[PDB]
């Protein structure tokens, strides 16, 4: 027997849980499948924890400036397990409220872990029981990168992320092995927390996608906050010692001969190198769904895979990594599929990024060397500022605040948006509106500033 | 004799500092006189050392959290002495960075009191010496209303926000008359940092031109953090005791009978009750230029007098009581006289405003009420949330985050936003570029989220 829905959603977190509440509004008969918990990465392992622990390391960061500040120094070390339980419990609520939410919804949830089957009309089975539809969402996710043993031996002496969030307690020596976001994030948490902590990176500088200058700044403010950047690195091999383990690295620095050195005593090996699909038991090849060579599911600019009636969104496809995408990329697709709405799509144009660092970055649009591509060497113009936060004023521990504006032909589009300072966590995402409405430069200056804040840097480049 | 300019500058604070250097990057030959400080009100007695007392007091009411977020208590006494004494250091830097900053641009600072003399072609005389020009720019600024003895006897007892930045011990007990932002600010600072406060007002709640939910709010918010808010009282008299002062009280509240109280033991009495215009010593009857009752410079939208060749901008005036205001007002205003832009003045509308509450509140455009006159109740639509910032998930201490946005006509064009929360005060600035531009609720809802923030619940109304 075979229980037929409108819409079936594989994967309940982000981009499941939107695309599936969004065409339950539209009337449709839908069904979510979770192996797991409800709320996927960002809740359980990702966005949400990760932001408590970010909270937490940036507390305690201030918190080195409480004398400065007038009042009695705050002599006390860190108690790791006090978060972590109240961290769980957070996690705990929200698992909670997304199983309501699908409730109220009258979604209903399918416990399990869905395979599609060889019907040539499209069916999953979960436990043993099937299940069609005429519209089936893969939204399955990803999972951490972790290095062969015929590559590193010893790599699974490692653990990724989602060991970070198992941790009972704060190693007391870390390695992190990566040079984008997550790694730096980590890197950032672990050392403001008291670890003595290294990030391990293949070049010179952390970031290497985004702008230039933050790339370059974001390395300075890691080494300027006591994280080591062992750079031009790489690790070659992970022995267990009496005491945690011993990580065998190569430095090869341009200009130099390459050197051995054994790294000792590690509590925490971390890797962050990056992410791999969720697809590797759907049994995609029962129905001739394509993938690219690392498992990613393929799709158009309306999520459609190769196969009608198939659709995927989120981590599982690979682009644009982030939790608001899989969402908007959902709901668009319900729109789409269940208003009759042809042209609704994600744009992935214009769509901003946080990092939490120490301070936080922001960007929105083109980096530079994009713009100078796509436009012409002669037809961009940047505006850039460098400035010590008011709030550093009265204290001996200092960061820093970098801001570039990316311009555009004649008119000064504004094309891009990078920062890195105090603030900048919430201070980008009116500056993303304006970005995706086409402003210009004189947008920007024709808008009275905000005094005194760091925003105001923005609205006042010249 | 008479020395000759092409711009005389009175007064040294934000208005005149940005005229007078734009003028002078035109090419004006240029003066600028000040009887005091260079800096004027924001950076001596307003802007810059309110904000360094704010992060001071933010410091503390976040340490109210240390424990929840696992660390040993900071079981510690302020020492004001140490943080005022941080405060007039940064105000000195500035006053040393603005006198550079005339001196760089070769503009000449002429110190002394400014008036105008009876010589029909405009002219002032500083110290006993004359100088004239074809424009001449009043930015005088303001400075605290204090009442009359006559009306309120002993109120010269009591202090205003000048006196605030001379004080040089915390106040055991602060009573704070007045329920406007500078009011506002002032008992949460205080209160944050361990005074026992209240704060006196005419009405129910606070910022009563604010839009209602940010009136309520706010007072709502006052009083969770111990301010106590004595609400529908006036001072009837104030009197020196063995111990600091007595304020006598009348409180009047609809439905009951007025009665009078005594608050006893008062170290601090602070007027914060509105701000008069520095024009009383300047001689402008001498060339009958226009004021209104209270003192203020009335001028036309480019900023002209009711003379010609004579301008005013920034405080003085009454409008828009800013430092951008005064900043862009000044710019607008050089460049119509000195780059020939009739065009060139400052747009009023849409102007944005951060309060350093706690949590700060932020504001662009129209309230809900006004947008209801201007366009029709049949014609606005508002979109609001309330929520609890996830930096409180871990702790026992919470404040809450209020947003409201006001749409007008079919196109939902977005006429106001407001709100109050963690973070408000960096996330404005980009909205109000928004706004500016004339932004829609939809292109608020076409730019992706940025999660997990509080700025991203701006993004995500329905
Ligand atoms: C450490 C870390 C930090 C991050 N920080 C941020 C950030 O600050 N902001 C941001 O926007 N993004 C951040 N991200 C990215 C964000 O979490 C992901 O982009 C987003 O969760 C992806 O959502 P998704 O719906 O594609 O997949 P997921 O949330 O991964 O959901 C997939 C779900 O499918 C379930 N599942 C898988 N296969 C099956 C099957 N066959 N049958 C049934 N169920 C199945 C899984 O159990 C899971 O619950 C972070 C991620 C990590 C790991
Ligand atoms: C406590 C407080 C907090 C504030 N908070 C903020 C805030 O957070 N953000 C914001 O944007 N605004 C804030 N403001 C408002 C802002 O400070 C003022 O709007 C701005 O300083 C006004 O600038 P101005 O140029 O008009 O006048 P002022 O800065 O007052 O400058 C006038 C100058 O003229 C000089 N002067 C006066 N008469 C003469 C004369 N005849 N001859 C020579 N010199 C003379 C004075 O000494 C003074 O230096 C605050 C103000 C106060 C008091
Ligand atoms: S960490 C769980 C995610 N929540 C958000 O990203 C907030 C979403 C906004 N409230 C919004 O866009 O409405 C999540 O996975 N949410 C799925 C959902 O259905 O909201
Ligand atoms: S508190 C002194 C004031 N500074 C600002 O408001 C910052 C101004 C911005 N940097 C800008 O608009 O450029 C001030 O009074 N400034 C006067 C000046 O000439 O900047
Ligand atoms: N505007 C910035 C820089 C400080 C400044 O204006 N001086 C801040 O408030 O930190
Ligand atoms: N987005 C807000 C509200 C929390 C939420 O999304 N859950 C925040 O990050 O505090």
């Amino acid at each position: 027997a075979v229980a037929s829905y409108d819409y079936l959603v594989i994967g309940g977190g982000s981009g499941g849980l939107a695309s599936a509440r969004r065409a339950a509004e539209l009337g449709a008969r839908a069904a979510v499948v979770e192996s797991h918990k409800l709320g996927g990465t960002c809740v359980n392992v990702g966005c949400v924890p990760k932001k408590v622990m970010w909270n937490t390391a940036v507390h305690s960061e201030f918190m080195h400036d409480h004398a400065d500040y007038g009042f009695p120094s705050c002599e006390g070390k860190f108690n790791w397990r006090v978060i972590k339980e109240k961290r769980d419990a957070y996690v705990s609520r929200l698992n909670a409220i997304y199983q309501n939410n699908l409730t109220k919804s009258h979604i209903e949830i399918i416990r399990g872990h869905a395979a599609f089957t060889s019907d040539p009309k499209p069916t999953i089975e979960v436990s043993g029981k099937k299940y069609t539809a005429p519209h089936i969402l893969i939204a399955t996710g990803g999972m951490p990168s972790t290095p062969h043993e015929s590559q590193i031996p010893g790599a699974s002496l490692g653990i990724t992320s989602d060991g970070f969030f198992q941790l009972e307690e704060l190693p007391g020596r870390s390695v992190i092995v990566g040079a984008g976001y997550i790694a730096v994030e980590m890197a950032g948490i672990l050392s403001a927390l008291g670890s003595k902590t290294s990030l391990m990176i293949r070049h010179d500088k952390v970031l290497r996608s985004f702008d230039s200058m933050i790339s370059t700044n974001c390395t300075e403010e890691l080494e300027n906050a006591g994280v080591e950047v062992l750079k031009f690195s790489q690790v070659k091999e992970v022995k267990k010692t009496l005491s945690g383990l011993e990580v065998s690295m190569v430095t090869a620095v341009p200009g130099r001969l390459p050197v051995m050195t054994m790294i000792p005593d590690v509590d925490c090996l971390l890797w962050a190198i990056g992410r791999v699909p969720n697809t590797k038991d759907l049994s995609l090849n029962k129905l001739g769904i394509q993938t690219d060579d690392k498992g990613h599911i393929i799709v158009d600019e309306f999520q459609n895979t190769n196969v009608k009636g198939i659709y995927a969104v989120g981590d599982v496809c690979g682009k644009a990594l982030l939790t608001p995408v899989a969402i908007a990329a959902g709901r668009k697709l319900a729109h789409r599929l269940f208003e009759y709405k042809e042209d609704s799509k994600l744009d992935y144009n214009n769509i901003p990024t946080v990092v939490f660092s120490h301070p936080p970055i922001g960007t929105v649009g083109l980096t530079e060397d994009e713009a100078i591509h796509k436009y012409g060497i002669e037809n961009v113009k940047t505006y850039s500022t460098s400035f010590t936060p008011m709030y550093h004023a009265v204290t001996k521990r200092k960061t820093k605040c970098v801001m570039k504006m990316v311009c555009a032909n004649k008119e000064e589009k504004v094309v891009g948006i990078h920062m890195q300072g105090l603030g900048c966590d919430e201070m980008l995402q009116g500056f993303a509106v304006a970005v995706k409405m086409g402003a210009t430069k004189a947008d920007f200056d024709n808008t009275v500033a905000i005094h005194p804040t760091s925003s105001e840097e923005l609205v006042t480049l010249r």
